[PDB]
């Protein structure tokens, strides 16, 4: 069988749009407003939903995909895009909450590595056609957990050490991203995985997931400088 | 109908590979020239080319294009290594001006992501096979528009603070760079947006806007040190 | 004819896999034992035989290569992945000795430059389907010279200024690895270019030289800190 998306999937792309585009634009107009010296945070956000748009747009417009033999005998539509978006906007992501934190670049960069690793490696297992998928997507699970350990550790010291409002809103984002991005690999394992879910219930669930993770967090990253 | 390069074409993108490359090797003598902190101009512009020359020969030699489908029912040969070139040449030529300014990096570093916004935009424009590649290329088109605006605004304000030589080296090629970077939009409008005109009046287009934006350029760069 | 990898080959590659991860393991535990100012060498070599073994464990699992028209008339699996790796670890290779140098940023860019423009361009050249592959491969050789003359010129002095333990580090690991990689070029000629040699013996050869290169290479770094 070949499996592809639905209207359903087709209109939640064009939803995911609107919402990360209209959130880049806000972004733009709140980070051109602040001082040069104080715009990082605004730069780092507008970039994630910027990216976002770009690669929601190119999916909505029948762009991003290519139909890759699972092997129950299915072709399925691999939305590569989204990788691509996850490569620049998860680094993006983890930098917006590492930033609140002082730690050493050194630690910061072992955990965007871990990260590019974690998205990489699920790339790699959805373009597999073969049971091989599993060794990246587990691989790719211990990265995540890495990342996790980056958070909740040096990290989260860091927040501590700095004290006053940095540790409430670092670790209620980092809370929240920890528990939301578990979504991500139980939406892979039914989707690119196992080709269990149908691909509008993969870009519905994937969206619902990016709108909480980009646009939910973002607006509440924007609201609190 | 298919629609692929012809003679001419070939031959121009051979002729254009002679003057990149020839441009490469002088740019190299009079860059290892210079001592190590007067190379930065040198770096830049020997990179440029260099890029150029590699990109030239690959067309020259029948790589770096695929069939695509234009919704007018013909299918084209999109050269993608094009896009590949521009990607790194078009925020280095960029970065050949801007660095006579002396203005934050905060400020180069959005003009330069609107610059590879701007490209990449185009490449999936160029990719696309339906109607959406106007929505790519008209965001593109604005993002050009962020492009100018960051080279006539906070880069001008910098080279006319720094006074001397660089307001007339800068306006001069930063005025030669606006005007000429128009025929790209043009050209894409003509060629890969509407499939309109011939993949060989393409590549002579683009050909001819790379020798003036990167020979006529480059000398002009490298001959005023 | 087609010309793929035989059950040798992919024997080789889950050997290279072992021994890459293996190495990956022992030197993660190695550098997050030492303190984070210490870690530089570390990092870099984990990050060679980490990449390695990703790649290794893809082209095990029949990823990261594409069926190429040579113009002896055979299809040929050229491996992609190959060169991906080759991206990232032959500039941290390099890294890892021009590190010990203390040479000018700007000579150690130049040097990492010329082995990215080598590795790409014979990355165009294998997936060339004509004899235009040659002039990738010759340009690509003149680049390896370039970083040749990088390691034993400019590095060298700067290893020989610095004293002590250095130059007997510095020439030991960069003599063997300047050896070495002549073994690249010459598989190369033979497989992805003249497609004389079969996949087996292609992959056991590279095979072979990433070992030599990267897992003893790497130990030999690591076990002399
Ligand atoms: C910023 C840089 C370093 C990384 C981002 C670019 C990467 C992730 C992009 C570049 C080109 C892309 C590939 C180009 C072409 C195809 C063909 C299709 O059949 C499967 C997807 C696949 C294979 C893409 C996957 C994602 C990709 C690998
Ligand atoms: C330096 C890094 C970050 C960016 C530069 C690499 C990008 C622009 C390159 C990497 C791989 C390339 C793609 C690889 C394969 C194909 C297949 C062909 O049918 C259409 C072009 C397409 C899809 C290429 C377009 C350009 C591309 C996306
Ligand atoms: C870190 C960035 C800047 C560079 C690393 C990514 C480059 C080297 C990768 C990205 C996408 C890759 C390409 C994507 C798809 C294909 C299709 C296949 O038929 C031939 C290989 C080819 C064409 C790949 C070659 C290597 C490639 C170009
Ligand atoms: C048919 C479908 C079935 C396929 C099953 C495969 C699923 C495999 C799942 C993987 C479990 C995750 C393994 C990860 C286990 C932890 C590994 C690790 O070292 O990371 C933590 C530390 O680095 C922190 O410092
Ligand atoms: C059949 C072919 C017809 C297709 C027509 C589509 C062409 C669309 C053209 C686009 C016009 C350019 C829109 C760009 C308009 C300006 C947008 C903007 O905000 O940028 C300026 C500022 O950022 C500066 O600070
Ligand atoms: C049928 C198969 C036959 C194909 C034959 C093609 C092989 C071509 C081989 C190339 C030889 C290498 C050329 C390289 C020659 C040196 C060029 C150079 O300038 O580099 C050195 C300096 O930069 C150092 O500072
Ligand atoms: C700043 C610019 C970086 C943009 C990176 C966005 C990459 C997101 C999606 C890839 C879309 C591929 C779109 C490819 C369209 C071809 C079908
Ligand atoms: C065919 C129709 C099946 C429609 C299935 C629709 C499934 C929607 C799942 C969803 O939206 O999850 C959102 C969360 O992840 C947000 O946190
Ligand atoms: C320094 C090295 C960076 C080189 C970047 C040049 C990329 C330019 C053109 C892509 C050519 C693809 C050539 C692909 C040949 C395969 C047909
Ligand atoms: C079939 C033959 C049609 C040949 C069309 C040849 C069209 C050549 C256009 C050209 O060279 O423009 C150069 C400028 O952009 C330089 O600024
Ligand atoms: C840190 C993460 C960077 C990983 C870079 C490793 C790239 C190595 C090999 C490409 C494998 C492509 C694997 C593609 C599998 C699709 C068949
Ligand atoms: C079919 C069987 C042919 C098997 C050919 C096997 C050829 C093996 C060559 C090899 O292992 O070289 C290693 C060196 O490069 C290490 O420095
Ligand atoms: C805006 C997008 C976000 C926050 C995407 C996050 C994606 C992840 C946390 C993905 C994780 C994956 C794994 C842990 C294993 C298998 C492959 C995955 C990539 C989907
Ligand atoms: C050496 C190459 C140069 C200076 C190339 C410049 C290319 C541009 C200014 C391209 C601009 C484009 C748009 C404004 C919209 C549509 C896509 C384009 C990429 C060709
Ligand atoms: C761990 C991998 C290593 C050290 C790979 C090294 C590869 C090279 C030195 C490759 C060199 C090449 C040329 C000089 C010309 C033709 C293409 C080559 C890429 C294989």
């Amino acid at each position: 069988a070949v499996h592809q998306i639905g209207e359903g999937g087709l209109v939640m792309y064009w939803v995911t749009f609107g919402l990360m585009a209209f959130s880049a634009l806000a972004f733009a107009v709140m980070t051109f407003t602040r001082p040069l010296n104080k715009r990082s945070h605004g730069y780092i956000t507008l970039a994630i939903v910027t990216i976002a748009a770009i690669a929601y747009y190119a999916m909505a417009a029948s762009g991003g995909k290519a139909l890759v033999s699972n092997p129950d005998g299915n072709l399925r539509d691999i939305y590569y895009a989204r990788y691509i978006d996850w490569f620049f906007t998860t680094p993006l992501l983890l930098l917006d909450i590492i930033l609140l934190t002082g730690i050493p670049i050194g630690v910061t960069l072992w955990i965007v590595l871990a990260d590019v690793a974690m998205i990489m490696l699920g790339l790699f297992g959805a373009l597999s056609t073969n049971s091989y998928r599993w060794g990246y997507y587990g691989v790719s699970c211990a990265f995540f957990f890495v990342v996790l350990w980056g958070l909740f550790f040096p990290g989260a010291k860091g927040a501590r050490a700095r004290g006053g409002q940095v540790p409430g809103l670092y670790f209620g984002l980092a809370g929240y991203l920890a528990l939301l991005w578990f979504g991500y690999p139980i939406v892979w394992g039914l989707a690119e995985g196992s080709d269990y879910i149908s691909v509008t219930a993969e870009a519905a669930s994937y969206a619902g997931l990016d709108i909480a993770a980009k646009v939910v967090f973002g607006w509440a990253v924007m609201l609190s400088h």
